[PDB]
């Protein structure tokens, strides 16, 4: 299954859409800009399983996407451990911009 979850609230505010996501492995999270571009991807270190450096890196879109409409995709391979995913927009984390993805295993 893939679950999509919105960069900016239709309403406009600084918010992922849904916030929280549950996920089997296997499944796809699909981020779609939607308003008041731009916003990144940023997985914290600190709330990832294994708190790995590498595993958020690997995960996170850092660059600024600035195109409404315009997506980033995770599929949840086995490679990539259960549990809880926690991340935020850079230029809007002071603004509460966070989400988190739960990968049930
Ligand atoms: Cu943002
Ligand atoms: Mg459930």
């Amino acid at each position: 299954e893939t679950f999509t979850v919105k960069m900016g609230a239709d309403s406009g505010l600084f918010q992922f859409e849904p916030a929280n996501v549950t996920v089997h492995p296997g499944d796809t999270v699909k981020w779609v800009n939607n308003k008041l571009p731009p916003h990144n991807i940023l997985f914290d270190d600190k709330q990832v399983p294994g708190a790995s450096k590498e595993l958020a890196d690997k995960l996170s879109h850092s660059q600024l996407m600035f195109s409404p409409g315009e997506s980033y995709e995770i599929t949840f391979s086995s490679d990539f451990p259960a549990g809880t995913y926690t991340y935020y927009c850079a230029p809007h984390r002071g603004a509460g911009m966070v989400g988190k993805i739960t990968v049930e295993g």
